[PDB]
Order: C-alpha cells, then structure tokens, then sequence
C-alpha cells in the first residue's frame, strides 16, 4: 500500500512513534481541507448502534460515541461496547470528519462544529451524554465544551474512557511502542495513507493549548492493568482527569478494557447515568 | 500515484515547494538505508552515452555526467546533451544511489563513495571530468572533492551547469514553483514516492555545510534568460560559483539550456576541454 504506512511500521519498529506522528501532522498540512462546517465532505449522520426501552424514550439521556483518532478505526469502534446498551439506552456513534477524498478540518473547532450540528439534529430534544476512549476521550471533552460555549448547549454529561490529557501523558510516552504496535495489531485492513494523515493532524490538534473546560459532570473510567512495564516510583501510570464526578476502575489495559471488558465499561456507565438522573 | 506525489502536486499548486521538500527530507529518515558504500543495494555502473574518436586512444579526458536529484529523472537526463559529444568525447552517466526499495544513503559521503568506486572501475586509466546541471552541478563538485581526498584520484576538471550553491542562491528559491511545475511536466510516468523521498534527502544533504573545495578547474556555464519574473532591483538572478576557471554564457533559461540549447553547452565544454 502506501509509503506512509510503511514508514510508520518502521518508525514503530525503531521506537520512533512520536517522531513519525509529527511527520504525519506536518504532511497533513498539504491536504485539501474544509474551513467551515458546512464545507465538510462527509455526512456526519450519527449511526444508531443500540436502542433504549420503547416504554421510556422521553427525558432520558442518549449516549453519543465520539469516534477516536486511530487510523485503523471507524464504524467498528463502539460495536462491542454498544451491545451492552441494547434495551438500556440509545447509543449513537458520530464519525470524526476527514476519515474514510475527505477534506481535513482546518482546525479542530471547525471539525467539532460539524459534529455538533449533526449530533443536535439526531438527538432532538433528548439530553446528550458524550462518550470517548483514549484520544476519542479528549475529543469527547473538547466537543462537550464547544457544544456548551459555541452552541449554547452543554451535554448532560461526559464519559471519558482512559483519557491521557496533556500535562500528564507520560505513561503514554513510555508505552509509545506498544501504542504503535497496537495500531497495527488492530487493522482489519491496511491503514490508508490518508487516514494516517488525518490521525497525525488530529493528534497535533489535541496537543495544542485548549483552555476551555466543560461544565458537564465527568465519569472517569480507568484501565486497571498497565499496557507496559512501569514501575510506580515515577508516579501513577493510570489515566487522569481533573475533578471527576465519579471514577470507575475496570479490568484490562488501555486496549483490552474496550474489547473483552467492554461490558464492565457499560455497567459503570449505566450505573453512573442512573445516579446523575 | 502514492500520497507523497499527491501532496507534492498540491504543494506546488499552493507555491510551497520549499516547505514540502523539507517534509520529504524528514520522512526520508524512516526509509531503510546503507551506511557503508559497499552496502549500496544497486549497481552504479555508468552507462556510455557517447563515444570518442575511434582515432585517438591516448590520455584524453572522459566526461562523466553526474545525475541530478530530480524524482522524475534517471538514465535519460543527458540524452540530448550527449548527442553533441558523439565522435568528440566518451560521455558516461553515473546513476545517483537511492533511486530506481533501493536503500537510501545515510549521508552524502556514503553515496559519493559508492559513485567514486563505480566511476573508477569504468574510467580505467583515463582522466575524468565531472559535469552536472543545477543540483547535479552541486553533486558533481561534492563528488570531485570526494574523488580527490578519499580516493586519491582528483578529476581533471568540472563542468557546473547553472549551479545555485548554498547560502548564495536566492533566485532559485524565488523560482520554486517553476521547478516543481517543471518536475511534473516532463514526467514520463508518475514520480514514485520512494524517489520523491530520495530527492528530499539529497536536497537536504546539499543545503548543509560542505567547506571542502576541489582543486580541479571549473567551467561555469550559465543560463541567459531568467526562469521567472525578477525585479531589476537587487541581484543578478544568474547561477554562480566561486572563482571558476572559465565562465560561459549560453542561450535559454535554467531548463531550456539543457534542451533546445544543449549544443551550445556542448560547444563550451569541448573548447574548454581542449585546454
């Protein structure tokens, strides 16, 4: 396939994941982009992946999965987790613009507006709870705030699954290689060069200074097993968020928490939603 | 039709050739390489593109064309020019390593060594005169110095056709778009991503500090028409070299000098060699 994928595979083998992510971000600058939400390529129509109880569909929060940055991801991302929401809550997955041709966002705000427009449309008057994993968790928070500040519509809550925000993603750097190896282990097919570019541009967006903090209550869900050797003399390897409303620990690592242990993620969510309501 | 060429196509459209060359150099670091000239993956056998007079078979210097960095280039770079050397001089084109899964050179010196070894094998006991055009002209000079100091075989002369050496080469930066546009026109086929990366890597080698000067006399051949617009204000737009043996001006621009007007470049070389 593409040269970017082959270069990345080598960088990962050489333990230079971070360096190549910078190269992707620089190269993404030369892709055509959209400078206004209404100029976005794709239909950002959210897909219904689970349906809540018909007896009670009116006043209850609906869940919206915020697709993460992984170049190997897309519509498969919340398949496993969503199953556990069937007959409990509507679960809607919103695509991240610029993936599976597609113009890349000029800046993050522009992408977030396009998602906001599409989520408000599908959700209607139901309160929204945003959910994301890993970089998708950082995206879920930036979206929540944008919704509050730019659209005057704060979500009723945010579920952040293993967020590593700037100021404390040191374990994520030490686990760099395992992170890169995890991208390759997860491909159902070769990651396209265009999607690697989109990943690099978003990673760069997410490293930048974004001081807006959402007023929505946060559930912080954390992996219980380390992805790699750590050694706690350095401090905590675990995911972090400032002042969470509730924290739930679940089995598995940064990656396995979302597959084999997805039901435990779902159970903490459902239980947190009942309390909040 | 890989992504690097599509990005490069867009960069040239947006007048950002310089910036994108930097991205190619950066990305090139992640391609497999060779650290020793012996580890070079390809055969750098020079190809004979013109033959000298069957008559005289004495000393007689042999022209060695040092292929440039163009990702759309290769064995066809000197075809037009060499025609004018037929029945005058042997003309040999040496390939530039890393083009045509070819390992890229870890640094410039490693590439010049692999070239120096193949040139010596071909040139036998004859004197060698390097010739290069534009970035190939810079390469020709860096190779001459490498031949002289690391192979104990100093060339008998160097022809630098429209060179724009670092730190004092601005017009070629201002004519950026025209170069990128020139790469696309003239592609016999789509430039591969591996060759674009090779081009980026050499470009960066050639922007770097290289004090070593060759002892061989230089013929500086300069284009007569500007490639693009240029304010009569500050600056001669012309190619340049420090203290050349002879300077020769020929019709055409940076590009056409090697095409329609190649015979004029050839005339200048023959005359100069005759001394």
């Amino acid at each position: 396939a593409g040269m970017f994928r082959a270069l990345f595979r080598q960088a990962v083998e050489d333990d230079r994941y971070g360096e190549f992510l910078d190269v992707l971000a620089e190269a993404s600058a030369f892709r055509p982009q959209f400078a206004s939400p209404e100029a976005c390529s794709e239909r950002l129509d959210p897909v219904l992946l689970a349906g809540g109880p018909t007896d009670r569909a009116e006043g209850r929060a609906v869940l919206v999965g915020c697709t993460g940055t992984a170049a190997n991801g897309g519509p498969h991302e919340f398949l496993r987790l969503s199953t556990s929401f069937q007959e409990e809550r509507d679960f809607l997955a919103v695509p991240l613009p610029g993936y599976g041709t597609a113009l890349l966002p000029a800046d993050l705000d522009t992408a977030l507006d396009a998602q906001a427009r599409a989520i408000l449309r599908a959700a209607g008057d139901a309160p929204v709870v945003l959910l994301g994993h890993s970089g998708g968790a950082l995206l879920a928070h930036e979206l929540a705030f944008r919704l509050e500040r730019a659209h005057g519509a704060p979500p009723a809550g945010i579920v952040l699954v293993d967020p590593y925000p700037p100021g404390h993603q040191e374990p994520i750097e030490v686990w760099s290689r395992q992170l890169g190896e995890g991208l390759f282990a997860g491909e159902l097919e070769p990651m396209s060069d265009a999607r690697l570019l989109a990943m690099g541009r978003y990673a760069r967006f997410l490293a930048g200074p974004r001081p807006g903090r959402s007023s929505a209550p946060v559930l912080l869900v954390r992996a219980s097993e380390p992805l790699g050797d750590w050694q706690e003399e350095r401090g905590d390897w675990r995911a972090h968020w400032d002042l969470p409303h509730t924290v739930a620990d679940v089995p598995g690592d940064h990656f396995t928490m979302m597959r084999d242990h997805a039901p435990a993620v779902a159970e903490a969510v459902l239980s947190w939603l009942d309390a909040i309501e």
